[PDB]
C-alpha cells in the first residue's frame, strides 16, 4: 500500500492480529516499532518494545522515551487483547479484571500517552481493533463483550478529542480469530484511501452480526 | 402503576435516579429493599441495605443473605454510578479505575449474585441504567462514556442468558441529570405492560442523539 | 393511562395494531379519530374516516376539513401498513409499489398534512408503527423491512423537524403481528411519562433482533 | 488495486460517483459497463449501456442481452441517485415519487436482474452507494435519507438472500458530493481484500455522523 517514510506502532505485536499488521505495514515500507507484554522469538522484522499496555507506569516511561526521538506517529493501531470466556455469574474476579485491564485499560494508557503528540503533529491515523463481540451479545463472552465495546467507545471519543487536530480514529471488529485479512482492513483504514473516514467500526467476520 | 405483591431490587437507592425509582416503586404497592454504599438520611420509606455494589465480598454477602430470605425477585434495577470527567489524557488513574469499578463492575457482581435466582424462579424484570454518553462520544466524558457503553452490553448479555428463563432485562440511557421522568420509564419496562420488550434501550434525553 | 381531554388520530384503524391503539385511546378518555382504506363493521367506539393514507388527495381533502374543526391534535399514530412477501428477484412489481405506496407514502400524507398544525399549536405527539423488519433482514421481508426502514427514517426527520416546536416523535417496531401490547408502547411514548423521549424506537419482538 | 480479468458493472456511471468508480475499476484493470439514464459525451474508458435503473423493463432488456453473453459478474456497484431537498410538507409529490423511484426502485430493478447470476455463479461482490442522511436525519433531506435507508435496507437484504452464494454485500454511506475518495471505498469493499466482509456500511463524511 504504501507507507514508505511513514512511522507506526502496533500493540499486541507479538501475536495473532496485531503480529500480522506490524509484518503487513514493514512489508508496505513503514518504520515500525512492536510492543507487547513480552517477546516470545529471538529476531522480529519490526523494532521491538516490550510494553505491556495494561501497565500504566510502563506505558508512561516507554512512550515518553520513544516520543522524544520521534518527529511524528503516522499510525497508532491498538491490537492488545486478552479473550476469557464464562457465563457472567461463573466468570472469575481474576478474569473479569484482567479483561478490563487490557481491553479497555490498554488502549486509555495508550491515549494519554500519545494524544499530546497527535494534536502537536496536526494529523496522522489511529485504528483500534474491538470485536463483533462488541455490536451483539455472544454466548460466552459477557465480560470480552463488554470490554469491547468500552474499547470502541473509548476510542471514537478520543477520535471527537482528536477530530479538530485532523487525527482519523477508527475501529476494526473482528469474528473469532483471518489475522491477515484484519491486517488488511487496519491498514486501509491507515491509509490516505480512507482520509474521509473517522469514527467508523468496520466488523470483519462474514456478516455474522448482520450489519449490527 | 400497581406492583403490589412484587418485590423489587434498587442499587444507587440513596440519591438521584435510584432514589426517585425506589420512591416510585413504592408509590405502586411494591416491596422494594434499596441499595447503596451508603445511606445519610436517617429515615426511607424503603427497607435499605448498605452495599456498595463496587464490593464484590459485601454484595456475596447481602445478597446471599437476602436471597435466602426471598421467594422472588420481580424485578432488579441496577441504578448505581458515578461520574467523572476530563479530556481523555488528563484523567486521573483513580477516577478511571473507580469509574469502572462502579458502572461496569457494580453491575457485574449483582448479576453475578442474582442470575441463579432468576433463572430458578424463571421470569421477573432488570432494569440497568446506563447514559446517552454510551450512544455518541460527549466532551469530557470519555471514561463515564466507555463504562456506561461496557455496562450496556454487559446487560444485553445476561439478557441473552436469561431469555430462556423468561426473564426481559432492559437497558435506560438517560442524558445529564428529571430523575422522575427517568423512573416513570424504568417502571414501564419492569410493568407487565412491556412483557415482549427484552434487550433494549431507550434513551430519555430530548432527542440530543438524534436517534443514535 | 388518562388521555381524556386530549384528541387523538389513529391510522390503520379498522384492524390490528391500529385498531387495538384506537381501542386502547378510547378507553383512556381521549376524543379518537380512526381512519382507515375502508371500514368493515357498521359500529365503532371511535369516530371513523375513510381514509386512505396512500391517496394524498384523499388525505388532503379530509385532514383539512378536520383540522379545520380541531383546536389541538394531541396525539397522532401511524398504524397502516401493508405486508407483501417473497424473495427480492421473485417480488411483483405491483407488490413492491403498493408496499411502497402504503408503508411510507402514506405516513408522508399525514405528515405533509399535520405538520402545520403541530408547528402552530406548539406540542403534542407522533407515534409511528415500523417493524423489526426495518433493523434486521428477515427473509422474504426485503421490500416490507425496506419500506418500514424509509418509514422509521422519515418519522425522525419529521421529529428533528418539529423538535423546536416541542413536539415529540417516536417509533415502535413489533415483530410478526400482541396488538394489546404494541398499543401499551404506543400509549407509554404518546403520554407525558415520555415527555422527555423523542426520536427513539422501541423494538417489540421478544428480543428477536438481539438489541439491534 | 488489480481487478484485471474481473467484470465489473457500475451504475449513474455518467456522473459523480458512479463516473469515478467506473474510471477507478478501468484503472485497476477491469472490464467495466457503465450504465445511466443517459450519456452525454461522445466517449468514455468504459462500455456504456442507457439504462434508467428507474425504468423496469428497460433494465429487465438490457440486463437480459448482456447476461447471455457473460460468464460471471464479479462486481455490481449501485451508484445512481438523485437528490431532491425540501422541508416534508413542503416537498412536491413529484419530487417524493422520483426520488423513491430511482434511489430505491432502481437497485431492486437491478437485484431482480442480477441476483440468480451471483447464484448461479457462486461469488462475487456487490456494493450499494446510500448516503449518510440515511444514518440520522438530516434538514430538508427528509426524503432523500428515507429512499437511502430503504436503499440501506434493501442491500442487506439482498446481502443475506446471496450471502449461502457466497456474494459479499456492502453499502458505503458518503456525505454531501470527493467522489475519488468515494470510489477508493468501493473498490475496497469490491476486492478479495475485504474477503470477510459483508452487510457492512462504511459512512465517509469525515464522522459528521459521529458513529452513527
Amino acid at each position: 500500500m504504501d507507507f514508505s517514510g511513514k512511522n507506526v506502532w502496533v500493540t499486541g505485536a507479538g501475536k495473532g492480529i496485531g503480529y500480522a499488521t506490524a509484518l503487513a505495514f514493514v512489508e508496505a515500507g513503514a518504520k515500525v516499532t512492536g510492543f507487547d507484554q513480552a517477546f516470545t522469538q529471538e529476531q522480529y522484522p519490526f523494532a521491538t518494545e516490550v510494553m505491556d499496555v495494561a501497565d500504566a507506569a510502563q506505558v508512561a516511561q516507554v512512550c515518553q522515551r520513544l516520543l522524544a526521538e520521534t518527529e511524528r506517529l503516522d499510525a497508532l493501531v491498538n491490537a492488545a487483547g486478552i479473550l476469557r470466556m464464562g457465563a457472567t455469574d461463573q466468570l472469575s474476579k481474576e478474569d473479569w479484571q484482567q479483561t478490563f485491564a487490557v481491553n479497555v485499560g490498554g488502549a486509555f494508557n495508550l491515549f494519554q500517552q500519545t494524544m499530546n503528540q497527535f494534536r502537536r503533529q496536526r494529523g496522522g491515523a489511529i485504528v483500534t481493533v474491538a470485536s463483533d463481540a462488541a455490536h451483539t451479545p455472544r454466548i460466552g463472552m459477557s465480560a470480552y463483550g463488554a470490554s469491547k465495546a468500552a474499547l470502541k467507545s473509548l476510542a471514537l471519543s478520543v477520535g471527537l478529542e482528536l477530530a479538530g487536530s485532523g487525527v482519523r480514529c477508527n475501529v476494526v471488529s473482528p469474528g473469532s480469530t483471518r489475522p491477515q485479512e484484519i491486517a488488511n482492513t487496519i491498514l486501509f483504514l491507515a491509509s490516505d484511501l480512507a482520509s474521509h473516514i473517522t469514527l467508523q467500526d468496520i466488523v470483519v467476520d462474514g456478516g455474522s452480526t448482520l450489519g449490527a
